[PDB]
Parts: C-alpha cells; structure tokens; sequence
C-alpha cells in the first residue's frame, strides 16, 4: 500500500538560491561536509530525469547505500521530484519511498520547502511509526545541512 | 506582547542519551562541528540554573553573539528551560526569547523532543514572520546538528 505524509518547512533562503542547493549543489555539497553521506556516484544518465544514483553512507559505524531515482524536474515552478528505489539502506519493509518537492516565496524574502513523502510498502507490509520517523529525521537532517551550508557561504549563494 | 509556538519531533536516539548530548555534551560538541557557533563563554555559574553563557558565531559574513541564561533543570524529568536575554544576536523587536524544553520516551522505542518557544515583543509590538520563522530555524539546526553527531558516534553514546 501507499501511505503519504505531506511537511512544510520555512528558510531565510531564497526561493531560486535554496532551489539550486537542493537540486543542483547538493550531490557536491554532502561530499564536501563531514556529514553521513561519503560518495555519490551516476549509475545511470547525468542528472536529468531517469537517472540512476548510488549514494554511499555511514549509518553510525557501519556503511550502507541507496539507489536513488529522478522522476521529474519542473526548474520553472521549482519542482523536484525523485525516490529511493534499492539499496541496503532502504528498511526491508519498505520497497521504494518517493519525494515531491517544491519550493516556494515564503516570508521576508525567504522560502517555504514543501515536501510529500510517499510510502511504498513490500507486499503491503504496514508502516511502522519506526520505520516513517526515521526515514524524515534523515530527511530534515539532510535538508538542515543543505541550508546550514548555504547559510554559512554567502559567497556562493 | 508574548508570542507562543510549540513543536515535536521524533527521534531514533534514546531518551537519557538525547538529553545528555543536548544540555551537557553539546557545549563542547558545537565546537568540534563545524557550524556557525565559534565559542561559548560561562560569564556567570557553572551551568546550573542562573549561569549566564555567552554564545559568539560566526553568521557568515558578519559576527554576533547572545546572552543565554538557564532558567531551569529536571534531570529527572529530562527537563530543560533557558532563554536569550540580550546580545547582538538577538533581534531588536525582542526583549527575551523563552525555552522550554522535555524529552519523552516514544512509545516503541525512541524519543520525543517538546519545545515552547515564548518570544517577548517589546511593548505590544507585534512579531513580524520573519524574526519568528528565522528563530524555528535556528533552532532546528542547532538541534539537528546534535542528533546528527550522536548518530554518527555511537561509540561515544
Ligand atoms: O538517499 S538520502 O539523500 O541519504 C536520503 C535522503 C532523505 C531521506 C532518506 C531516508 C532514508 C534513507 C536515505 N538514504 C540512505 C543513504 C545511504 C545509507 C542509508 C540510507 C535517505
Ligand atoms: O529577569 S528576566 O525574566 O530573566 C528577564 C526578562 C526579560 C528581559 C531581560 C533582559 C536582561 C536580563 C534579564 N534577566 C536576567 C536574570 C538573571 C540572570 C541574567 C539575566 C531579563
Ligand atoms: O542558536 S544560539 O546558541 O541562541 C546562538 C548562539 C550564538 C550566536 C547567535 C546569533 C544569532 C542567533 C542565535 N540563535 C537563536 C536561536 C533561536 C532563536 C533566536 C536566536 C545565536
Ligand atoms: O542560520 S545561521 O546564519 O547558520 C546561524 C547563525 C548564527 C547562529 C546560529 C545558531 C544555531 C543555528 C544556526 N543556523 C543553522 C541553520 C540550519 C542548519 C544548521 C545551522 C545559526
Ligand atoms: O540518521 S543517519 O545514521 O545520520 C544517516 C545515516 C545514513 C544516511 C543519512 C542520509 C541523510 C540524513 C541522515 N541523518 C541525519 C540526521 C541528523 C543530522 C544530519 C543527518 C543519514
């Protein structure tokens, strides 16, 4: 089955500066800090829709990794689309977990980032509150790092 | 005037060890990360309630700093309350800006963080989004960034 969970979170950050860190920057970006992630690497395409990524990553002491799929991309409207597909990193009852995202003006010349998370369960396995609580802390984690680097490099941004 | 705003998050990290990282590790922890916090200053106490800290950071292209002073502690409770009351880091529409915080254990096995935030507007003023979403921000970063290195060193929790 399909369970969806919609969140909404406010930045300081420019709608068109956090839509490029997000989508374009942030392979780069998670390299670059001393977060989870430790490599990033095209299995297929290059970054446009139907492309393949494997992203390598330390869950506490030990490593595991994800195939990461792009669905859509609408630079226009500010809209990413994607889901993580496979990998040791996904929960076993899990069998694939999509993002739609977007952004929009939010307040003070800042933006809102609005993400709907759906659930595909393995043979209509439930979803326990374990496996959805975890799956957005690495999503609102992943997403403060993103921020918190652009915050600090108003060079860059 | 006083402004409220409550919030929750779900977290995999134990209760006992998600309050030890928060309000007794975290003053060390933020200055083996790198993130915008550069030092923290007892200028008053030893860190029970009534100490007076003062946080510097380096919010990128320009510095600042705030006055923090902790109003209370349950470590039974795993309770914990403190508030900015002064420095250039916080906003000029604000006299003082409230913490209170708890964390419960969740129901199958992780933890809940609870925080009030209580703004103090200075004298009827209103609170503008801005100066309220950026605080939220803040915030969750500095709580994000916490979870984030307990998860990463389990050998140390
Ligand atoms: O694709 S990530 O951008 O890391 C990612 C981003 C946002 C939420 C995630 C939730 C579960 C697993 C991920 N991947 C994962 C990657 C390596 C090891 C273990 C899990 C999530
Ligand atoms: O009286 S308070 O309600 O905390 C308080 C409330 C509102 C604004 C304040 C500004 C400076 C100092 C305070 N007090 C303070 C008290 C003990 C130690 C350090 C500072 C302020
Ligand atoms: O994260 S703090 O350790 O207080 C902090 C420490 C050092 C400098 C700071 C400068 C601006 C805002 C902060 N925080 C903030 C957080 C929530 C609401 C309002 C301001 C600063
Ligand atoms: O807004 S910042 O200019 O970085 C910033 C500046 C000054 C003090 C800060 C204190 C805690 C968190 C921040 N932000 C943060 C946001 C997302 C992820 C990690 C940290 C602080
Ligand atoms: O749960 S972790 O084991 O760190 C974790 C492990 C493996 C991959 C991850 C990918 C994105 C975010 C995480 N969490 C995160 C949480 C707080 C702050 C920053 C990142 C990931």
């Amino acid at each position: 089955g399909v369970f969806v969970f919609r969140d909404e979170t406010s930045s300081s950050v420019a709608p068109a500066k956090l839509y490029k860190a997000l989508t374009k920057d942030s392979d780069t970006i998670a390299q670059k800090i001393d977060g989870p992630i430790q490599s990033i690497e095209l299995v297929e395409g290059n970054g446009g829709v139907g492309t393949i990524k494997k992203i390598t990553a330390n869950e506490g002491d030990k490593t595991s990794f994800v195939l990461q799929k792009v669905d859509a991309i609408d630079e226009a409207n500010l809209g990413y689309d994607y889901s993580i597909v496979g990998g040791t990193g996904l929960p076993e009852s899990l069998e694939k977990l999509s993002f739609e995202t977007k952004v929009v003006a939010g307040s003070g010349g800042g933006s809102i980032s609005k993400v709907t998370l759906k659930f595909h369960t393995k043979g209509d396995a439930p979803l326990s509150d374990a496996v959805r609580d975890d799956a957005l802390a690495k999503g609102a984690g992943f997403f403060k790092a993103i921020e918190g680097y652009v915050l600090a490099n108003p060079a860059e941004y």
